[PDB]
């Protein structure tokens, strides 16, 4: 039986790799979004070589102390998430999960020896993200839904309130999951046909049928990169598959001005594209077919819709004709992408993939009891594993370190908690206490954050 697994993370910071998760919540439903089973909610204990971003703690109201008292170590934390995510025929989804939550999942799995990718495709599993579904709905078929404005806001809280959906205790994983389910139900109800279209075209194979590179056939694309002033929508034309990533296609925004593509050379274009802020400026962008982007046949954007959004159909077709009569453009664009770090092992998930041999060895690591990890006599090819293993043991199984390893771990913490870092931390807390002296609830959270810094980082 196929099902949907709505989930959400509340973290101690903004970086998917460098910050740590605080709380996780997941809810399994059926094809109609009716809850099956019970809600899953648990916390993650923070390791002793990390301090939370104060701003994040003020948002969630979750202190390191609460998380430490209620949660499990990250290895156990990951174990549970991996179980929920590996149930067959599951569509793992959330709200803005493709751009944030999934990166957290990949890093948690990475740090704790689980495959960072398999969960999203094996056993007929797949993934989706309601954020872009809301944007496509607003841009193409607005009717039946109230949209917070002075431009369209797609923050979950705003959408729920604007549509009479009870969303109290926001920024609590559990509550956000319930609100996402509510939003999904709302859209499926008020815009059934668009909903199903987006759903059935989320997978790589159905997306592929829409992309016609040789002909440069136009498509409707919804991306936050286009900007709320255009409804995050435009007409794009695929120019070529990426030279080094066959899961990426180079698209040209037909609504922009293409002269830059005609006048400048590939070196210049590359400089401007590789350093610019991602906001549509060279009218070119990449679409990763494995990240469920919103793509639809051109006619989905009716003349009425174009006018409402401000998209000049004719202008787009004019550029389309030009691109077709100027083969040299396909050359320059592909040439641009024909050319593509940290010393912290936590930030090297994307340094490369692990060979089948290392995956096998890492699998044995997962079955080995912590006490025996040191005694384990396994070969590792990838240089990252050795470092990952040491952090894994020191962070989740401290009592397992020998005397010398404890000294090394102590040295490690000293190198993280440098004088400038502690001063910056105190400066921020000082600034926040001055700003929220009144709010008895916020001051309590700030007091806790300073106490926590005292015990984990002082002396
Ligand atoms: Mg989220």
């Amino acid at each position: 039986q196929s099902t949907f697994l709505f989930h959400d993370y509340e973290t101690f910071g903004t970086h998917p790799a460098l910050d740590r998760p605080a709380q996780f919540a997941a809810i399994r439903t059926d094809s109609e979004f009716n809850v099956i089973g019970e809600p899953e909610v648990f916390y993650c204990k923070p390791a002793d070589d990390y301090l939370p971003q104060p701003g994040a703690v003020l948002i969630t109201g979750i202190t390191p102390q609460e998380a430490r008292a209620k949660g499990e170590n990250e290895a156990a934390f990951a174990a549970r998430i991996h179980s929920l995510f590996t149930v067959p025929k599951t569509c793992i989804l959330g709200y803005n999960n493709v751009r944030f939550d999934d990166e957290v999942t990949r890093n948690i799995f990475y740090r704790n020896f689980y495959d960072p990718y398999a969960w999203s495709w094996q056993h007929d599993n797949s993934r989706w993200d309601l954020l872009d579904v809301m944007r496509a709905c607003y841009a193409l078929r607005p009717e039946g839904i109230n949209w917070p404005e002075g431009l369209p806001s797609f923050r979950l809280e705003h959408l729920t309130k604007a549509n009479g959906i009870e969303h109290s205790n926001a920024h609590d994983a559990m509550a956000d999951v319930y609100a996402t389910i509510a939003m999904a139900k709302l859209v499926k109800t008020r815009q059934p046909r668009l909903f199903d279209y987006l759903f059935t075209h989320r997978n790589k194979h159905k997306l592929m049928a829409l992309i016609d590179v040789p002909q440069m056939k136009p498509l409707v694309h919804v991306s936050g990169m286009f900007g709320a002033w255009r409804g995050n929508t435009s007409w794009v034309a695929p120019l070529a598959w990426h030279p080094e990533n066959r899961n990426a296609v180079i698209m040209v925004d037909l609504a922009g001005d293409i002269s830059p593509l005609l006048e400048l050379d590939s070196d210049t274009l590359r400089e401007r594209l590789y350093t610019a802020k991602t906001d549509l400026a060279v009218p070119v962008k990449l679409v990763h077919i494995n990240k469920c982007p919103v793509l639809a046949q051109a006619n989905t954007l009716r003349p009425e819709d174009a006018d409402r959004l401000g998209i000049n159909r004719q202008h787009c077709l004019d550029n389309l004709k030009i691109l077709r009569e100027n083969p040299q453009v396909r050359e320059k664009v592909v040439a641009i992408f024909a050319e593509a770090p940290s010393d912290n092992v936590d930030a090297q998930l994307y340094n490369g993939f692990f060979s089948d041999a290392d995956r096998a060895a890492m699998k044995i690591v997962l079955e080995t009891e912590p006490r025996n990890l040191p005694a384990l006599d396994i070969t590792f090819v990838d240089k990252r594993i050795e470092k990952l293993l040491f952090n894994y043991r020191a962070r989740n199984f401290p009592g397992t370190l020998d005397y010398a390893e404890q000294q090394r771990w102590l040295e490690h913490r000293r190198q993280v908690f440098t004088p400038e870092f502690l001063q910056g931390y105190a400066d921020e807390l000082q600034m926040l206490v001055q700003q929220y002296a009144d709010d008895k609830e916020k001051v309590a959270l700030l007091k806790a954050l300073w106490q926590y810094a005292d015990e984990i980082v002082e002396h």
